[PDB]
């Protein structure tokens, strides 16, 4: 089984380790962790195209996106491979993630290895909102590079 | 890829950018950057088994060695900079090389025993 882990870091209280398995390169990627110092609520959750932190996760690129699709939820056809939705944080700034998505992957052209994983301010909309390529999440709070793990 | 790069960071003052290129798929990968922070002369540089910076450079595994991932040294002058520029055939961006999503490390000692893993960062796609 492909593993492969991601510390999730920024100029401010945010921080969070990532777990990613993937048991055969055709099935989902099951990803688990937890992000602490995060504001109660939800929180946009992408992988982004370059694992260039340079600059922080303002040098990330934009949402993965090999398929040149447009921006959803993980449960929406129409999706970067890089969206992974929200995350939900609780009222001591804990998230916990658990998701198994069948669209990222860790061999292949949808490959996430060696890009930025990134966890934002505000909820992503999904493209749901009523009334976009980014979801309306508000800034990146802290963002690491997805890297092979034991 | 056919570019990557790392920043190397650590518990201490040691840190830089070092970046990889391999225009040709199975060609030589160009590696440089620098490195501040370090202590006058020469330090191990290598690229680690996983991407794991959980433990700081603690959780970066062994040497990559699938050494394949023993890039030399690097040289700090009187000031504590490293200035790199490295070719090497036997790392790659793609296949059982691969270096991608694992660990470059800088060390406390030469690799003529390395000692301490005084920063790291994991390689990412960069182009
Ligand atoms: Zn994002
Ligand atoms: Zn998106
Ligand atoms: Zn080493």
């Amino acid at each position: 089984a492909t593993k492969a882990v991601c510390v999730l870091k920024g100029d401010g209280p945010v921080q969070g380790i990532i777990n990613f398995e993937q048991k055969e390169s055709n099935g989902p990627v099951k990803v688990w962790g937890s992000i602490k110092g995060l504001t109660e609520g939800l929180h946009g959750f992408h992988v982004h195209e370059f694992g260039d932190n340079t600059a922080g996760c303002t040098s990330a690129g934009p949402h993965f996106n090999p398929l040149s699709r447009k921006h959803g939820g993980p449960k929406d056809e129409e999706r970067h491979v890089g969206d992974l939705g929200n995350v939900t944080a609780d009222k001591d700034g804990v998230a916990d993630v658990s998701i198994e998505d069948s669209v990222i992957s860790l061999s292949g052209d949808h490959c996430i290895i060696g890009r930025t994983l990134v966890v934002h301010e505000k909820a992503d909309d999904l493209g749901k909102g009523g009334n976009t390529k980014t979801g309306n999440a508000g800034s990146r709070l802290a963002c690491g590079v997805i890297g092979i793990a034991q």
